[PDB]
């Protein structure tokens, strides 16, 4: 269950490792609860959702992520099935963690 931030230091595009590849997360309904779960996987306390951070390539793995904000992992969150999306990479979600 691997995640990474690509862009800056405490902010960047939210990427997830699945199906043997680092892929991106479409921003449809991506909010602070989702960003918070994601940031907490990387040792931050909380996150703000960045809509259309953009700039990723390859597979878009997730869309319509619906975390309560309390999960220990993104994998425990309600979300579309893996690789099910109607997105482009301009719409890649990001996070600003603290
Ligand atoms: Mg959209
Ligand atoms: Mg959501």
């Amino acid at each position: 269950q691997r995640v990474r931030i690509m862009g800056g230091t405490n902010r960047g595009r939210a990427e997830v490792y699945y199906n043997n590849e680092w892929g991106t997360i479409c921003d449809d309904d991506w909010d602070n609860n989702d960003a918070t779960v994601f940031c907490r996987m990387l040792g931050y306390s909380r996150g703000r959702a960045l809509s259309s951070y953009g700039g990723g390539s390859g597979n878009i793995w997730l869309d319509n992520v619906n975390c309560r904000g309390t999960e220990n992992s993104l994998w425990d969150c309600s979300k579309n099935s893996w690789g099910n999306h109607n997105c482009v990479h301009n719409e890649d979600a990001g996070v600003e963690c603290s």
